[PDB]
């Protein structure tokens, strides 16, 4: 493989410091415009307006606009200046990069795939939790939709098994998918209704379309609040951190448009304008960015490589999610 960080060095290791533990939120479809910290004015993240230390981006422009696209270009070394997206799973990324430096990296999906970034690791590190097979929360609804919650279960057995290790632990989440709203949370999270049902979102008043998507934020905010929550139950013996991003965000109806994927240079505000939220224990000593820095899916990779004290030439000069 083309190299990026052949560089980089790990300057303290987990046996000589506390052992280093992350989950990274892989979010899906979701926009920073509905989110209640940003301004929204409905409360769509009301678990995680509970946690002390989850810190709000408000200004966080996403590479592209579709999951093929975005998620490559999250994981890159590049940025979206310079990214391609036909070499991107054929060059070492930030992923790579962690696993040659010996933190242990877990991905499991509730989406589709890691779109190409976990291609070079062992298949073992990823985990299909789209069906029944391996996550136990699918009969909840009346889908029968596996739901992203399903990918904590048995988190622990994982810990277990790289006890002492660092860990980064990708969630790649369903979120807001659509067009089926209505679809991507319980029937406890259907707060807003009217609600937008069936197979046909134009016989849908654009305000029950609206309120299929916020329900399924809310049942993001409680995903990520138990994603907090699991973490706190390992502070003691590791420092533990959440980064959740979201890939892109959605068009519902803005100048005709809907859905997502429109290229970049016809994009709509809505598609590229992404939420970002950071936590962190108090021990682990990582302080966030300011909330309005003006950040990009770039400063993933330097965030990430920073939170196991990672640093690598290439990315230097990047501005980060922590300092
Ligand atoms: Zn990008
Ligand atoms: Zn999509
Ligand atoms: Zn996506």
């Amino acid at each position: 493989t083309i190299y990026h960080a052949k560089d980089a060095v790990q300057a303290t290791k987990p046996d000589m410091r506390k052992p280093r533990l992350v989950v990274f939120v892989v979010g899906e479809t979701a926009r920073a415009d509905h989110v209640s910290f940003n301004g929204y004015e409905r409360d769509t993240f009301p678990q995680l307006a509970k946690i002390d230390g989850v810190t709000n981006f408000s200004n966080v422009t996403s590479c592209g606009t579709s999951t093929a696209y975005s998620v490559p270009c999250m994981f890159s070394y590049l940025g979206a200046d310079e990214y391609d997206v036909d070499t991107a799973k054929y060059q070492e990324n930030v992923l790579d990069t962690l696993d040659r430096l010996g933190v242990s990296i877990l991905w499991r999906d509730n989406n589709s795939d890691s779109k190409g970034v976990m291609d070079k690791l062992p298949k073992a590190q990823f985990a299909d939790y789209k069906s029944a097979t391996n996550n136990a929360i699918c009969n909840t609804n009346p889908y029968n939709e596996c739901r992203d919650v399903g990918m904590l279960v048995g988190l622990d057995d994982f810990v277990a098994a790289n006890n002492g290790k660092d860990m980064l632990i990708m969630l790649h989440q369903m979120g807001n998918h659509g067009p089926a709203y209505f679809k991507r949370y319980d029937e406890k999270f259907a707060k807003f209704t009217p609600v937008c049902e069936g197979n046909e979102l134009a016989k849908c008043e654009h305000q029950s379309l609206i309120n299929a998507y916020d329900n399924a934020l809310l049942a993001t905010d409680d995903f990520i609040a138990q994603s907090i929550q699991w973490l706190q139950t390992h502070s003691n013996a590791y420092d533990v951190s959440m980064l959740y991003v979201s890939d892109h965000g959605e068009s519902l109806g803005e100048n005709g448009v809907y859905l997502h994927g429109m290229p970049n240079a016809f994009a709509p505000k809505e598609q590229r304008s992404v939420p970002a939220f950071f936590w962190t224990d108090k021990q682990t000593g990582i302080t966030p960015m300011a909330t309005d820095t003006v950040l990009t899916h770039d400063a993933i990779t330097p965030t990430l490589l920073k939170l196991f004290d990672v640093t690598a030439d290439k990315v230097k000069d990047r501005t980060a999610f922590i300092r």
